[PDB]
């Protein structure tokens, strides 16, 4: 309901941001497995389905503060923030030609070869709003029972493994939503621009581009990029790159970091 | 029909969600699967149990009510919700080293069939089958006796989509013959452990506009709504294999059109 | 040797004709393995080669008759349909969800598992012309005795493995061509367009869309459409989508029938 | 040479074909194919056999003859891999998918995926680069003898041009960027000896050859220089020996007259 | 550096960087890593040198020229010996290990190509899959780097001032800084992976900014720097080592007219 009006343009009307998105893949800061998940255990049935903290990646969050550009805010008009463009990165793709630390070997059976690095599931999204990412709770097996460090809909019921308009939420908070509970609501975020992919199996190559030359632009179809409520921008993201697997098979989550810039100038608005 | 000028109050934007049809029955535990498939010995005793197969999601949006003016669709936007869900690899799945009760569990995989339509009228179907001596139950919508030319292309073999969760995916497809008034789209990978690759994103706007700048009419003052997205199999520690689907977003923006 | 001459544009100018091509994987029409090829068998040398009748895939090719709209076909110049634009697509491809119908399971040793379904090759091709498809005929092994209701050059010698300017044809007759030994010739086809795409393997993942919104533009450098002579639209095709596996792994060719739409309009001609 | 104006019988078209050369010789059975592939056990007694490695293809064409004077400038050119039809035969003397139960299609052609062309107004000019240094390259091929340990990355003495059909190996010699001002080249490799083949063909696709300055190779001697190689993966026989399989490639080029200052 | 207008004004440089896989140069395995080892846990994880590879990099020296600097306007780049990769005969793991039969497996595996041109040294991000990892004496790293290395630590910064010392597995570019350099890069995973590379003359970069300004050359010096792994070469008894290729360079530049 911001009724926008002009954009301004003077050398002053345009401001640019750089933030990171540490990944969230379950084990702690400043230990030693700090960007994987722990070993995965697998259930025996949906019934018994009881993923231990810290064995599943939640999503990466941020709010940015940005400039406060008005001395009145009870005036007729007032400025926003409007995000017009970004570019992203994941970072650290260099690291996964490490095939030496502590790997399965290709020729496991004749203790020969470099280690298998990196494989399985990608999933890699971003989003950039003027207010936290709008979500749709969903699961893949509603009799799970998340651990109660992860914020999840408790008892969520048979609905939630298909679309259930009551199962809405919004990302609030950092390393605490899990990947596989929540992702982004087409029925909402006006106010934001998502994007993602998924890349599933267990063997399958990771496949990783980094540039500092791609710009994507983030106005929609009325040429309004997201307006930050607050002076405030909203950085969301999950980047599993695949899985690590042990000599002894146990296999976890790694994830990467995800550079943002974000190129945002003055617009007026109703006020 | 005869269509004259684009009115303009005039634009309205519907959004709807169709769950997917697996199989297994809404509002119990294996909602959004298929029940474990069985695989018969010969086409000539080929009879696919109820809740094994997936069917095709429907339904008719009422538009608000209304020379006439007919609601004209020019664009929609469209997403398979829940990719999310697809990260979970610990949910009583068939682990990667079976043999060492070790790794993660190998996840949904195989084959991607996905498709929409969207529509003035319901969707128009061929009737074309792998096996034409397939036996499909009571519970679904089929041609019975098709015979040998279904299993390719039969002029006579015609349908429409009129029901959810009935029309088998694997009888029925879009008529290119037909459908003047809706558009469709599909696209299909194969296998069994074929990698899924899913796509989301609220930035993509499909143009719905024919050669002539005409959108889908609305007869009725209905918009038809149609898909299906099965993302794979998930497969059981004892090697049981069933349909995982997912649900789909619709957005859909309409305009006053004139019509003679 | 055409001389094109103008456009006819207004209400009477368009015409639009639709057609189907079902396939010829081998097995006949009207019985239970119709869209099937019989059960490949394989050689044991190159020298004793011999692919019987009904194992291997033919090309589809029709001829649809258009209005005759020259009333005195003497006069100094004369209309010709010229195809403009096309739709074609791949129909059925929705059968291959069918991973229940008599098929090698995925863990045939636990006899579990669905179906493989149907995997392996896709070669995929149509060609929309104003005359037969021309052909150049090209063969794996040379040695390979084609079966007598195939349309072959016999004894075609060792150059046929390759290209050899001799050995040139037409695509002139449904269901008989077999697609292993002939493929579209690049030196001829000045009236003809042609599309083909070729991916291997027998346990290769079947890629296939389908829409009703996308239109093949058939003008070429000089703007001019084929030209429909005797007032013939030529249209040919081969969509082998993968093989079918037995239980007794017994494999065979599985094959889609297409669609066109071709739009064409008058076009003046010295006659 | 200084290029002036486009004196545009200013044009002419060409059409021409070029067979691969996979190792096995014309005329005889296993023509398109290599000879079955042996492996050393080591760098230092490598010694590929004549016929089981893949060469290139190129021809010169003779165009029409001809302060100033006219040369042909080739500004477009389509090409196409021919034969890709044959892939779709699984019954011609191949390993079979279930061999151990003696049935199945044949697995048919599968593996790498080396496809180039080039188009210039004279010879490809070539850089030697090799997989190891001290392979021992038979007779019949052409290549640069006791290279050196250079020659496994880059070293700026190891030139060579494609003066010959069928003898320069395509594992010893590869495009040199440093050069070929006066030729148009366009490579791409899928690796693998499982890896499925993918290949499209079409007669609607026409590529500009045109440089930055709006000038395409100007053919010297009234040449047109045309190369390739087009190996589409391997064939598999029941005794598992494997072989390169080739296609031919056709070009068709349309030339102009350019004057240029003589 | 405060730009004016573009200002005889235009050269071309070219360059090759040859790859940094890990065998000495002048020796028979120039191109290739020394075989890989592997560690049995993160603690006691060392790779000795020679078995990983590192960035190449070089400062080309420009012409002899408010100031003037050259300002690099476009490029081509080129993975050089792609050819190469048609070798299934050298001493290769066979296809059909079991039967002694089938062409070798050839080079498999892991594709990691990246390029930076700038006018100044590429600046770095230090990042590695395991912290504890000991580099071996002459590759250059941050020593004890700590757990916060395993994803992005603000702390942990370089720049690619030395060829062949900077690990691929422990550096890659700093998105944060290189507003003076352009770098491109595409990582393909797994060991069993086909290699997919493509070369011609036919493709320019332009490397011009949002604003019309191309790297400028401080000093008078163009950077450039690279990665090639093209794979894994697999021997008879299974052991592996990286393969990598070199790149071609082609730079045009302009004079610019700064303050
Ligand atoms: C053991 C197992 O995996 N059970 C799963 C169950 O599979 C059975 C089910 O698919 C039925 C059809 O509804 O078919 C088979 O059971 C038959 C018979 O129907 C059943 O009554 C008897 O118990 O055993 C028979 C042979 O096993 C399948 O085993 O399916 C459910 C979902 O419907 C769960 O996946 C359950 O884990
Ligand atoms: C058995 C078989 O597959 N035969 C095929 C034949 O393979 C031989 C061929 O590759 C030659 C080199 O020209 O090498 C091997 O044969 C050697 C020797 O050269 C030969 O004279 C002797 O009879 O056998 C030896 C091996 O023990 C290969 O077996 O090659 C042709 C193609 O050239 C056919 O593929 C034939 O089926
Ligand atoms: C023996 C081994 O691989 N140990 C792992 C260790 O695995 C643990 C697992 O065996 C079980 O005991 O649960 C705990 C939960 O924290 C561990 O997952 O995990 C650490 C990293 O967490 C490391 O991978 C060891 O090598
Ligand atoms: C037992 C079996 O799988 N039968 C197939 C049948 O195979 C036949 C083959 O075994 C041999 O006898 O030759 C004939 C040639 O026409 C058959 O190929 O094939 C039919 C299909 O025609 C069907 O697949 C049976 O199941
Ligand atoms: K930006
Ligand atoms: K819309
Ligand atoms: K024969
Ligand atoms: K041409
Ligand atoms: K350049
Ligand atoms: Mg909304
Ligand atoms: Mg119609
Ligand atoms: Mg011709
Ligand atoms: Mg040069
Ligand atoms: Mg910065």
């Amino acid at each position: 309901g911001i009724e926008v009006l002009a954009v301004r343009t003077g050398p002053d009307s345009i401001t640019e941001i750089e933030a990171y998105l540490n990944p969230r893949m379950g084990q702690p800061q400043n230990e030693d497995f700090y960007g994987f998940s722990d070993n995965v255990t697998v259930s025996d049935d949906f019934g018994s389905d009881a993923p231990p903290w810290k064995q599943f990646p939640c999503y990466s969050t941020a709010r940015i503060s940005l400039p406060m550009l008005n001395q009145d805010m009870t005036s007729d008009t007032i400025l926003m923030w409007e995000a017009i463009s970004c570019r992203t990165e994941v970072m650290g793709v260099n690291m996964l030609t490490n095939v030496h630390s502590a790997q399965k070997r290709v020729y496991e059976n004749d203790r020969e070869g470099t280690g298998i690095g990196v494989e399985g599931m990608g999933y890699h999204m971003f989003a950039i709003g003027g207010e936290p990412l709008e979500l749709q709770f969903m699961v893949f097996n509603h009799r799970a029972t998340y651990p109660a460090e992860a914020t999840v809909i408790k008892n969520p019921g048979a609905s939630s493994q298909v679309f259930d308009p009551n199962l809405k939420g919004t990302l609030t908070a950092d390393g605490v939503f899990p990947v596989e509970a929540w992702g982004p609501d087409p029925f909402k975020n006006e106010n934001t621009r998502y994007f993602g992919q998924y890349t599933g199996g267990t063997q399958t190559p990771p496949v990783l581009t980094f540039t500092n030359t791609q710009t994507t632009i983030l106005l929609d179809e009325n040429g309004v990029g997201p307006l930050c409520k607050g002076d405030g921008l909203f950085l969301s993201c999950a980047d599993i790159v695949g899985f690590f697997t042990q000599h002894n098979k146990k296999m976890s989550f790694r994830g990467l970091p995800r550079y943002f810039r974000v190129t945002l100038r003055k617009r007026v608005v109703k006020n």
